[PDB]
Parts: structure tokens; sequence; C-alpha cells
DNA sequence: CGCTGGCAAACA
DNA sequence: TGTTTG
DNA sequence: CAGCG
């Protein structure tokens, strides 16, 4: 009855197995660090399937019939049932390679490889890395270390709403007919997020440079702290735009103070109005929902799904969709609401 | 038992 | 082009 | 590490 695919199940923000999922997230992280991809993904798949459960696991008889649960994960669940604590997950939290990985990757622009590199070189504290005279940091890491305190503190709902006000203001000046939709975690009904995601669209447009007009508008106001611009060219080829920014958000815009503003990561995606459903589906997430939408489409339906279209391999035709509901209906899936995509 | 496991695009 | 981001 | 063919 429970599907091994996240796109074929409902995952709201009510997690009844948080004691089990917190341990499995830790064991996935350790296998990611140790670079054993298959084992990492298995712990990720299993943590995700327990989040979908409308009930908490209290006995091993509960695990029966649940996909993504094999011998190793069943033995992790058993340990939390008998003790209340996981011995395997607790060991990982005390590991020095893991502690450094979680401390060095907390910096925006630093991933697994540089965090492994710095640990190999003998680095333990984020201050020693910053106070060096040989390390060559990327523009992303220079931003990550500049705004570190504001960047590690999550974006809340009043902040996402003030960022929404800023984006809609900026967009409406260049394209007054444009539709601005909050995507990502906040569209899934989350109250906090690491960043704020948006999707911008226009039926009457000119649109080929809106993100470049909007970001130059913020730069003239001194609000563009960092920016990385992206582009692209029955469905046919793209018209697509993307802009990943770090914006200066004055506390006056949000409903000791000190600084007067907070650095927030803003992801702005722009697509043609006829490609909106695919973009909404692709940028609402979650990441697990997306990787399982792709997995299910290729393996169960002989179809290819991306953030821009859905292709039927057998019929050799692109399947058109005006809404997210039409994409689900094409794929042979029961519609999953954005707040039910928290896989 | 062996193979797969989701993607794209910008920097350096 | 490997690394990191979304 | 787990599922499929
Ligand atoms: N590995 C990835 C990362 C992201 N995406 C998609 C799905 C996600 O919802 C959206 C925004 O990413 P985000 O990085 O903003 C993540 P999300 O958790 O959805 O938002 P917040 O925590 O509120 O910031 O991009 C993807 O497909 N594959
Ligand atoms: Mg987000
Ligand atoms: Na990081």
């Amino acid at each position: 009855k429970i599907s091994q695919y996240a796109c074929q199940r409902r995952t709201t923000l009510n997690n009844y197995n948080q004691l089990f999922t917190d341990a499995l997230d830790i064991l996935a992280e350790n296998d990611e660090l140790r670079e054993n991809e298959g084992s990492c993904l298995a712990f990720m798949r299993a943590s995700s399937v327990l989040k979908s459960l409308p009930f908490p696991i209290t006995s091993m008889k509960d695990t029966e019939g649940i996909p993504c649960l094999g011998d190793k994960v069943k033995s992790i669940i058993e340990g939390i049932i008998e003790d209340g604590e996981s011995s395997e997950a607790k060991a990982v939290l005390n590991d020095e390679r893991y502690k450094s990985f979680k401390l060095f990757t907390s910096v925006f622009g630093v991933g697994l490889k540089t965090a492994e590199k710095w640990f190999r070189m003998g680095f333990r504290t984020l201050s020693k890395i910053q106070s060096d005279k040989s390390l060559r940091f990327t523009q992303m890491q220079k931003a990550g270390f500049l705004y570190y305190e504001d960047l590690v503190s999550c974006v809340n709902r009043p902040e996402a709403e003030a960022v929404s006000m800023l984006v809609k203001e900026a967009v409406v000046t260049f394209l007054p007919d444009a539709l601005v939709t909050m995507t990502g975690g906040f569209r899934r009904g989350k109250m906090t997020g690491h960043d704020v995601d948006f999707l911008i669209t226009s039926p009457e447009a000119e649109e080929q440079q809106l993100l470049h007009k909007v970001t130059d508008f913020w730069k003239q106001q001194g609000l563009l702290l960092y920016h990385q611009y992206h582009r692209s060219h029955s469905s046919t080829m793209d018209v697509f735009e993307r802009s990943f920014c770090i914006l200066k958000l004055d506390h006056g815009r949000v409903h000791q103070e000190g600084k007067g503003w907070k650095a927030i990561r803003v992801d702005l995606v722009m697509c043609p109005y006829d490609r909106r459903a695919f973009a909404l589906l692709g940028w609402t997430g979650s990441r697990q929902f997306e990787r399982d939408l792709r997995r299910y489409a290729t393996h169960e339906r002989k179809m290819m799904l991306d953030n821009h279209a859905l292709y039927d391999r057998t019929k050799r035709v692109f399947l058109e969709a005006e809404s997210e509901e039409e994409i689900f209906a094409h794929l042979g899936l029961d519609y999953i609401e954005p707040w039910e995509r928290n896989a």
C-alpha cells in the first residue's frame, strides 16, 4: 500500500517519527561525508518514507510492508524502540570528521570536498580558515564568510513576506502584468526556510531580461550583496532565466537591533507563461519529491520529466499541461498538494 | 547477483 | 571540469 | 543500503 516513491505519497509537516527520522538523517549525512552514495540515499529514502506515516512507529510490526526499510534500517528502528536513543547515530555526532563537516559546510559556498580538504590540512575552527594567507576562496565562500551569522539564521514567515514585497515591487516596475509566486519550502506551508524561492511569469510580454532588470534595480539601491545569473534557450526549446541573489533586507520592511538589515538568499526563476506548471512543480519541491518524480516517470511510465516539460518516450510526444494537476494526471498520479510534498 | 539510485548550471 | 549551488 | 529484473 505505501509506495517507494515520494511523488506517490502525501507528506505533510506532521512528523510522528521524528525520533527515528533525526537518527536516519545523521546516518545519511555520515555516508555522504564518507562518499558511499548508495548507503546515503537509502537512509534518505527511509527517513522520507517515515515522514509520510500518519502515525508513530511503536513496535517492529509497524515496519512490516513499509518500502525503503531493509535489514540495516530495521535494526536502527529496533534500537530506538528498545532504548529511545540510537547508538549508531550518537557515535556519528561525536565523530571529529562529522563535526568539522557540519561546521565547514554551514558556510554558503563550501561543500563536502573543501570541508574534507580543510579537515585534511588540519583545520578545526571556522576562524583559523578565515585567518589564513594561502587559501584561495571562491566569490561564493567570500559571501558565505561575510554574511555567515545572518545566513545560518533561518528565514521566517514575516521575512519571506517582506522579500515577496521587494520582488513584486521590483518586477511590477518592469513588467506590470507579471505573476510572482513564492515556491520552495514556504509554498509547502513551512514556517522557516534557508532561503526564499520565487517563480516569475508573464502572459503578455521583453521577458528575456526581466531578472537582469530587477537585479540591476536592487544594485542601484545597494541591496544586491551577491548575484549569480543563469539563462537558457509541441513544447520546443527554452526562453528561461534564473537569478540567485543575497539581498540586504532592512528590518523596517519586516513586521539589540544593531546593523539595521539582514542578508537573505533569494532564488528567482523566470519562465514563459506556457511553461509555468512545470516550473511550479520543479521549484516547489521538496528535493526528495523531485528526485522521485523523475525516478517514477522514467521507471514506471517511460517518460522524462524536467522543470520545463514532460516527454512521453513511447508516443515520442511532449505532454502539455496548464496546471500541476495536469502533470500528475499525465504521469498517472493522484494529485499531491504543495503542503503534502514535504518528503 | 549486478546494476541503479534526479537533475541543471555557474564558477575556478 | 570538478565543485557547489538551487 | 534497498529494490528490481
Ligand atoms: N537538490 C535540489 C535543491 C533544490 N531543488 C528544487 C526543489 C526546491 O523546493 C527548490 C528550491 O530549493 P531550496 O534549496 O530553496 C530548498 P527548499 O527546502 O525547498 O526551501 P527552503 O528550505 O525553504 O529554503 O529547488 C531541487 O530540485 N534539487
Ligand atoms: Mg527555499
Ligand atoms: Na555550504
